[PDB]
């Protein structure tokens, strides 16, 4: 799950209902699990449900996993301190 395009591929059978999109989950290093909206980060492991609507995926990625060396690497740490409440 180490590219966006093998993230994106577990995506064809996510469901309609859901109101985040497939490539902003992806970009986020996301992939689906093949289980309700159940997505698991490729690097840290991190899994998330209950997508909501108006959910970033990044800034749920750094709201609870901010550790993740993907994110940190993509994002940087300013913008993980940020989401945990540190300006
Ligand atoms: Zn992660």
């Amino acid at each position: 799950m180490q590219t966006h395009a093998a993230r994106m591929r577990t995506f064809m059978y996510w469901p309609s209902s859901v109101p985040v999109q497939p490539e902003q989950l992806a970009s986020a290093g996301f992939y689906y699990v093949g289980r309700n909206d159940d997505v698991k980060c490729f690097c840290c492991d991190g899994g998330l449900r209950c997508w909501e609507s108006g959910d970033d995926p990044w800034v749920e990625h750094a709201k609870w996993f901010p550790r993740c060396e993907f994110l940190i690497r993509m994002k940087g740490q300013e913008f993980v301190d940020e989401i945990q409440g540190r300006y």
